[PDB]
């Protein structure tokens, strides 16, 4: 029970997963079979940051904005709440 990264490889579209988080951003869900869950990601890991840059209150738009520029790769750093 820690945070670690995930390196997520967007395609051409985005990646596939769903993000909401108004307050403190979280991986709603993702979609097995995108760059994502490539990597291991389970809907629950709470973003802490987002392309090396805390977001424990920040603003969507400024954290989409953060994943929308990684122009490759983004680097996000999730943590496990259950198990």
């Amino acid at each position: 029970p820690r945070v670690r990264s995930v390196e997520v490889a967007r395609g051409r579209a985005g990646y596939g997963f769903t993000l909401s988080g108004q307050a403190p951003c979280v991986l709603s869900c993702v979609m097995r079979g995108s760059p994502a869950d490539f990597v291991g990601l389970r809907a629950g890991d709470q973003i802490l940051a987002v392309n090396e840059i805390n977001v424990k209150k920040a603003s969507h738009e400024d954290v989409v904005k953060l994943i929308g520029k990684c122009s490759g790769v983004l680097h996000m750093v999730i943590a496990e709440g259950v198990g």
